[PDB]
């Protein structure tokens, strides 16, 4: 079936599968993800197919594995760690971020008063996602569904972009740039629009975008040149970034390079 890639194959017998994470992806213990200390265990996540999967379902998982191999590694993406391809079911092994997705992370750290999430820390979350996206962009990866739910948080509060390698497998209208919504055109610039929405998620501590506004009314609100209002405590400089991300014309929005530089300047100024 699948060929042995010497650069990624990991011994099936050295991975002990554990609790499911959603329906399949499973929590596992891998022994020897560090070649330096190959007795050392680490917690990872394993994507595999359920028993009623078609030949097309295999093809899609192979395709995600092969795409992640080629994009390579970065501090701010969920990285490929290894694969089990031989004499058994296909396992794709990736980093497991202990604190879950950025949405639930922020929503659980909502104060009743001041909360344990400072301005610098929130800007830091935004900067780390911009760095992640600038990398994926340099590897010619268009995400297409950048949102706080698709950003995971490690034990050391590092941001890692999830699911940047999906094929055509299971819309989030509120996060989509107009050219996506209307023309089904996805570019790096349309990802910049989604970044602007994510900025707003961060500075509402995981708020739901366009509060109360049925999806039917969003399209005509955007065509009329209306956008989400500045969130309660959001400094203007940050709202200004969000707005730039929400320019109708894609060529008018910032590049991920410019977002990294802008957020860098805010953190240096602190
Ligand atoms: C690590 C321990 C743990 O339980 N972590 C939890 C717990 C939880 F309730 C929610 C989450 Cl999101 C996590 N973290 C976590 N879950 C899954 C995960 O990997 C899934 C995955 C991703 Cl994000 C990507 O993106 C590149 C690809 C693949 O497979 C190709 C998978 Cl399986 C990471 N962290």
């Amino acid at each position: 079936d699948l060929p042995l890639d010497p650069l990624w194959e990991f011994p099936r017998d050295r991975l002990v599968l554990g609790k499911p994470l959603g329906e399949q992806v499973v929590r596992a213990e891998a022994f020897g993800m560090d070649p330096a200390r190959p007795d050392q265990a680490s917690t990872v996540a394993v994507k595999m197919l359920k028993d009623n999967a078609s030949d097309k379902d295999l093809a899609d998982l192979v395709s995600e594995m092969e795409v992640m191999k080629l994009i390579g590694r970065h501090k701010n993406i969920i990285n490929l760690l290894g694969v089990c391809t031989q004499e058994g079911p296909l396992y794709v092994i990736v980093e497991c971020a202990a604190k879950g997705n950025l949405r639930e992370f922020l929503r659980a750290r909502r104060p009743p008063s001041e909360g344990p999430l400072s301005f610098p820390v929130l800007v830091s979350c935004a900067y780390q996602v911009a760095r992640g996206m600038q990398y994926l962009e340099s590897r010619k990866c268009i995400h297409r569904d950048l949102a706080a739910r698709n950003v995971l948080v490690t034990e050391d509060n590092v941001m890692k972009i999830a699911d940047f390698g999906l094929a055509r497998g299971v819309l989030p209208v509120k996060w989509m740039a107009p050219e996506a919504l209307f023309d089904r055109v996805y570019t790096h610039q349309s990802d910049v629009w989604s970044f602007g929405i994510l900025l707003w998620e961060i500075f509402t501590l995981g708020g739901s975008p366009y509060p109360g506004i049925p999806v039917e009314e969003l399209f005509s609100l955007l065509r009329e040149g209306h956008r989400m209002d500045r969130p309660p405590h959001c400094p203007p400089e940050l709202y200004g970034l969000m707005r730039e991300c929400w320019h109708a014309a894609p060529s008018q929005r910032p590049t991920f390079k410019q977002l990294v530089e802008a957020l860098d300047k805010v953190l240096l100024a602190v």
